[PDB]
């Protein structure tokens, strides 16, 4: 059944609540973004209101083909009124189109809702600072201390200069970047461009691009591989055989590939810099682990919390077994006990 943490209550709403059937007394569904965990259940048969913000919307329509008469895109930064309520979408600092959703109870209550995002000190100066939020919904992804990684800037700055480097001392190498989902775009892309190359997909993954409202996009991409020296591939095509079979592919055009596979988190996190990353080499074929996340790290979450102090925080990410839910509560506590909300 729709588990609680996906219902806003005071309201027919739920949130990311896709795969249950029809809810019983649900009047709107909000999708917080286009990840399928998030969208799961949704397709052309869907036939009650989904309210969205833009980017999503284009991704609903064109990707599943859900019809525009169900579609309801919302601006950011703006009061909108839905079934009654008050409601507001902000920028997530997730992947493109991502939203969290400020909701405003009839009887005064004040409902943020995440879904997934990464806090940023830049939310301290949206319409969050206006008023008092009083329950929290929370992605709690990477809630424990051990979860540190670096700003996205310098990550983004390491793969620019390991790229520029390596096909400068080499002309006959291919850049090859890993991918099975929106997000996490700025490594194709600023790869590329310090290379003078346009990034070369999939007809599938272009079309899913050109949804993303991205600026000059059509200068950036292409489904020509050839006249591109930057490729995406799928995720799972990004090892030694995968690779080696894609470079068989080009003709002899290349003779080297350098291969970027963005994670989250990996436990070298624990012990390594980004300054001191290293690759896994076969042969002419290397592959990097790079930590680009688009989910708040321990310190980026406890900040935001610590900021914001709400009076109940309810947990999205990591509830399926009572020693994690155990865990987070210990945390929500200490931060409440360090902060004194
Ligand atoms: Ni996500």
């Amino acid at each position: 059944t729709c588990p609680f943490y996906k219902k806003i209550p005071g309201t027919g709403f739920t949130v990311d609540a896709f795969q249950y059937g029809v809810v019983e007394g649900c009047t709107a569904y909000f999708l917080t973004h286009f990840h399928s965990d998030h969208y799961a259940g949704l397709s052309k048969h869907f036939t009650f209101p989904v309210y969205c913000s833009e980017i999503t919307g284009n991704l609903l329509k064109n990707k599943l083909h859900v019809q525009e008469q169900y579609i309801h895109p919302l601006p950011l930064d703006t009061e909108c009124i839905v079934n009654g309520v008050k409601v507001v979408l902000l920028d997530a600092n997730h992947c493109p189109g991502a939203v969290m959703i400020l909701f405003y109870l009839p009887n005064g209550t004040v409902i943020l809702h995440t879904g997934d995002f990464r806090a940023d000190p830049s939310m301290e100066r949206s319409l969050l600072a206006d008023q008092k939020v009083h329950m929290l919904y929370l992605d709690t992804t990477y809630c424990s201390p051990e979860y540190t990684f670096p700003s996205q800037q310098e990550v983004i700055r390491f793969a620019i200069n390991t790229a520029f480097e390596a096909v400068t001392l080499n002309p006959h190498a291919l850049v090859v970047c890993g991918t099975y989902s929106i997000g996490k775009e700025k490594v194709f892309l600023a790869i590329a461009d310090v290379l003078g190359s346009k990034v070369g997909m999939s007809q599938e993954k272009y079309k899913t691009l050109q949804c993303l409202n991205i600026p000059e996009i059509n200068s950036l991409i292409t489904t020509d591989m050839c006249s591109s020296l930057v490729h995406l591939l799928p995720m799972m095509q990004i090892n030694f055989k995968g690779l080696q079979s894609h470079l068989k592919k080009c003709g002899g055009k290349y003779n080297q590939i350098l291969a970027f596979r963005p994670t989250g988190w990996t436990h070298s996190n624990k012990f390594t810099r980004i300054a001191d990353v290293i690759p896994q080499t076969k042969g002419n074929i290397s592959i990097y682990g790079i930590p680009y996340s688009e989910h708040s790290s321990y310190l980026e979450m406890k900040r935001f919390v610590q900021w914001l102090k709400p009076q109940k925080i309810i947990p999205t990410v990591n509830v399926g077994t009572w020693k994690s839910r155990s865990t987070m509560e210990k945390y929500f506590r200490e931060w409440k006990l360090e902060a004194g909300y």
